[PDB]
């Protein structure tokens, strides 16, 4: 690597946040966990630590469908869960045509209750009231159950219960949870963030009884409503915060997620420019423009190989003619801002972990963590700067991290399975 720019490395320092400060933010997020917790002052905390209602024991449901969504296919599947669970099935493909995904979402979803039909035919199953569960399989790149429910009701010939879709979260633990039985965590980094984590029974207060453990759903991306962030919050961030549709709001999330994670880039780079260190000075039409640098653009300049193609590609799409000099400063700022995500992230989820081994009196605790999102999957090198820093903040706490795989739709369909069974125990 070359000797930096020292002006340069000054203004990128500001993203930096030693240990101490990330076990400042961690146990500020423990507190606000604790107050989302307790009945006396859940009402009020902004980290709702929301009862799933996914129990570590669960009630009796047979056959359902699981419809998993990609991006122009769909697949439906027929499952049975059996007691160790077998997840026995069978499943179709269907492809949309053109005039049914290029409609409105009613004909779309009329189509898609056509081929359900269909499937049921297929497998001579008309004669039951099968609950559905939706999962998405979506190329990762930076509602529906109202829409089936009413075509559903249009077709009028065979009955069938939409089940409540779970947070994406909840999602990403159960998938995870089929291929490593501890996996007790689900974190997505993606557009937003957030995790879920099975708390114990006693810790969650608005549910009654002291057995086993529930998932909770921290929603913990309104953490900092409170100033809880703000000594570490940057210019940067104040006016990405500012110009928001939700000021004061999210600020957590703000710090991680590629909704904003590209605007706080530009903004660096805009600094850069009136400080005379970047584009000699003249930042172009599109880069004082808002939202024009792309979160895809950061993880895009971070993908670089050395040769600055991948760099000076994306800049010059911004119509600006860059140097040498200036794409590997992009690339630096572009990192400066990534890392403080995997930063305030590893603080977060370092907090929920040490929450978990204090409240299973466990000396050395071994977990698995499910991980989804766009930021996760494709940054480059941002979940290896993510696990290093959780791990940093987490002694005594062995952790694995893994993302499902689709593999044949199994984790998706236990995911379907859970949400089915949680709908038929609350009453639907
Ligand atoms: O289905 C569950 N709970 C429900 N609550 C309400 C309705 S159904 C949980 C969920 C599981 C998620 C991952 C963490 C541990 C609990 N769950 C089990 O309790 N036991 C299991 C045993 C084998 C298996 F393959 C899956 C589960 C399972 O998902
Ligand atoms: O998509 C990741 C997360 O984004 C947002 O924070 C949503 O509020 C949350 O429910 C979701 O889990």
């Amino acid at each position: 690597k070359p000797m930096p720019l020292t002006l340069v490395e000054q203004i990128l320092a500001e993203f930096q946040l030693q240990e101490e400060d990330l076990k400042k933010v961690m146990r500020r997020m423990q507190k606000e966990m604790d107050r989302g917790l307790r009945l006396e002052t859940h009402e009020e905390a902004s980290v709702k630590m929301l009862p799933t209602y996914v129990r570590s024991t669960p009630s009796e449901v047979g056959d359902f469908l699981s419809l998993d969504l990609g991006g122009t296919n769909f697949r439906v599947m027929l499952v049975k869960v059996g007691e160790q669970w077998s997840v026995k099935t069978k499943h179709q493909m269907y492809s949309i045509p053109e005039d049914a995904m290029t409609g409105t979402a009613e004909m779309l979803f009329d189509y898609i209750s056509e081929c359900i039909s269909d499937f049921l035919d297929k497998h001579q199953m008309k004669h039951k009231k099968l609950p559905l569960g939706f999962t998405f399989s979506f190329p990762v790149r930076h509602n529906v159950v109202g829409l089936l429910r009413d075509a559903i009701k249009r077709r009028g010939d065979f009955e069938m219960d939409v089940v409540a879709m779970v947070n994406d979260t909840v999602a990403t633990m159960i998938s995870c949870y089929y291929e490593d039985h501890q996996c007790e965590v689900g974190m997505i980094v993606g557009t937003g963030c957030n995790a879920c984590y099975m708390e114990e029974m006693q810790n969650v207060e608005l549910v009654e009884g002291d057995e086993g453990r529930m998932c909770v759903n921290t929603e913990w991306g309104a953490f900092g409503d409170s100033g809880e962030l703000d000594e570490f919050l940057l210019e940067y961030d104040r006016l990405v915060d500012e110009s928001s549709a939700n000021p004061g709001q999210q600020l957590y999330e703000k710090l991680i997620g590629g909704k904003y994670m590209g605007e706080l880039v530009r903004l660096v780079l805009l600094r850069l420019v009136d400080e005379n260190l970047l584009f000699h000075g003249e930042a172009s039409e599109q880069l004082r423009t808002r939202g024009a640098f792309e979160t895809r653009f950061v993880s895009q300049v971070e993908s670089d190989t050395g040769d600055r193609k991948q760099i000076y590609n994306i800049l010059s799409t911004l119509g600006l003619r860059p140097s040498t000099t200036d794409c590997d400063i992009v690339r630096r700022a572009c990192e400066s801002v990534s890392t403080r995500a995997a930063h305030m992230c590893s603080a977060g989820l370092a907090g929920v972990i040490n929450r978990m081994r204090e409240s299973r009196s466990e000396d050395v605790m071994r977990i698995t963590v499910g991980v989804d999102g766009s930021v996760y999957k494709l940054h480059p090198s941002f979940k290896e700067r993510f696990h290093a820093s959780v791990r940093r903040l987490t002694p005594s706490c062995e952790i694995t991290f893994i993302e499902s795989e689709e593999g044949s739709g199994r984790g998706a369909a236990l995911v379907s399975a859970v949400a089915c069974k949680k709908a038929c125990m609350l009453g639907q």
